[PDB]
């Protein structure tokens, strides 16, 4: 009955109207933090250098293009000079300060994904130490990690350390992002906690616009990035005001703690009446009536439904991580493609609000797999000479992207029991996380053919779309309670 308790000490009031927005705010930064290897490792146009003996010196063709690998021996060798790169709209980025091209050119992929490893162990690790130190304690170490290993790499002289500093940020925005949801839900009334699911998501993509805004503003890469791990001092500073969940101190044991609590947010409230009218006999009266990741295994009718879902999650992840970086070779500066990469998400969730109600989830979840994966492999047919035809199917295929990650959030809630759904959305989201590793791993082979990558990012949701056809309908249904009554 806390929730009786909780509308008692007044529901929602000013210490949420508080609380709520400060912990939200420090996530319009995530999404400049996740897709940053667009502005700040960019590729300029380059050509070897000539050695200064002295134009016609480099094997151009295809169109008259400088050749960027060979400089005629002799008035057909590797460049062994330095690179000559341009200036004109890029005038610094990674791959300017260590030479990477034409033979490391595997290191930009490989940097992409040390980022995406450490937010793994991230969610992992600080998943587990916020359930046994508290929330408010975690997020202050993270609040703290995401800025001293945030504006260190942008003064790295190495590439080893500026991987590890990268890994470090994720590894610390991985658990920001988890804690945030945990400890605001749990302030919050339960006939509201379905207004705060969907104010992550559309405060989530938000920092696009922000990203495209401030990667215009300042082009270098070490500003770049001194400018966007700098503001989490700030929200560090304040993160010591915040309050720890009472519904943590009640499950751990500790009762005092939570009488404390909730009179002191009644006196923040303004409710002292009722506060001091709770006591620790009230509690403890009123709150007295207070699962094996392995059961997934050795229990058919649930690995069944496990193996689907993660096969679900992967695809759409893999794609969606595929697609939304390389936003060069469309003709357009990507100042402009950012901001319809990122503008394009309110009618893909607007129509996966009405659809999904009106047909039901198996088919608009395949529907909006499978159109994403026929939009993405048709990009690697038609030449690079299209340019207005050739960045519509890419937002089409992002907002159907955006819609199936909509979609399979709730599916998969709605899908599993009642008992084990707690850490089945865990170990479905685990897998959304493998698909953003493997999928820059991917990318490297554009060595091999120049249309390779663009065709595997298009064949995955297709053969995952196929999936659908073994899963049961839940629209209009009451919720599984047990796995024996699991049966339709
Ligand atoms: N758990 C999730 C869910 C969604 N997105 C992508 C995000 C920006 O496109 O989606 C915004 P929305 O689907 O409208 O909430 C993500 O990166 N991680």
């Amino acid at each position: 009955a806390f929730n009786d308790l909780l509308q008692q000490v007044g529901g929602v009031g000013r210490f949420q109207q508080i609380q709520v927005t400060l912990v939200v705010l420090p996530l319009l930064l995530m999404a400049s933090h996740n897709t940053l290897q667009n502005f700040t490792a960019a590729i300029p146009t380059h050509h070897c250098r000539p050695p200064a003996d002295a134009e016609v010196w480099l094997p151009r063709d295809r169109q008259g293009q400088p050749e960027s690998c060979l400089r005629f021996t002799s008035p057909t060798e590797p460049c062994t000079d330095g690179w000559i790169y341009d200036n004109s709209t890029f005038p610094s980025t990674i791959v300017t300060e260590w030479d990477l091209v034409c033979s490391h050119r595997a290191l930009r992929q490989l940097a992409q994904s040390l980022y995406m490893v450490g937010v793994l162990l991230g969610a992992m690790v600080f998943g587990y130490l916020a359930d046994r130190l508290g929330r408010r304690k975690v997020l202050i170490l993270n609040y703290l990690q995401t800025a001293v290993s945030g504006t260190c790499a942008a003064f790295a002289p190495n590439f080893p350390i500026y991987c590890a500093f990268r890994l470090l940020s994720g590894m610390a925005l991985a658990g920001i992002s988890l804690n945030c949801m945990t400890l605001n839900v749990e302030w919050m009334p339960i006939h509201t906690r379905a207004c705060v699911g969907t104010l992550i998501g559309y405060v989530y993509s938000l920092g696009q616009f922000l990203l495209a805004g401030v990667a215009y503003a300042v082009p270098h890469w070490r500003h770049l990035q001194l400018l966007v791990s700098a503001p989490f001092f700030a929200f560090f500073i304040y993160s010591w005001f915040f309050i720890e969940s009472a519904r943590w101190h009640s499950s751990s044991g500790r009762l005092d703690l939570t009488l404390r609590a909730l009179q002191r947010v009644a006196r923040i409230n303004g409710k002292r009446e009722e506060g001091a009218k709770l006591s620790m006999e009230v509690l403890r009266a009123s709150l007295q009536k207070e699962a094996s990741a392995m059961e997934l295994l050795r229990c058919p009718t649930l690995r069944h439904l496990f193996l689907c879902l993660s096969m679900l999650w992967f695809a759409t992840s893999f794609a969606y991580y595929g697609l939304v970086m390389d936003l060069q070779g469309f003709g357009v500066s990507i100042y402009l493609i950012q901001v319809i990469f990122g503008a394009v998400d309110l009618p893909a969730k607007l129509v996966g609000f009405l659809v999904i109600n009106s047909l039901g989830r198996r088919p608009a979840q395949m529907a909006a797999l499978l159109l994403a994966g026929i939009c993405i492999l048709l990009n690697g047919v038609i030449p690079q000479d299209q340019s207005i035809v050739r960045t519509s199917l890419a937002v089409l295929g992002k907002g159907c992207l955006a819609a199936s990650f909509n979609c399979i959030f709730l599916y998969t809630g709605e899908l599993y029991p009642t008992m084990i759904r707690q850490t089945g959305m865990g170990m479905g989201s685990t897998m959304a996380r493998v698909g953003s590793i493997v999928s820059p791993l991917v990318s490297m082979t554009a060595e091999l053919y120049p249309s390779m990558p663009l065709f595997i990012y298009g064949a995955v949701p297709v053969a995952a779309s196929a999936v659908t056809v073994l899963l049961p309908e839940t629209l209009g249904q009451p919720l599984p309670d047990t796995v024996q009554d699991l049966e339709s």
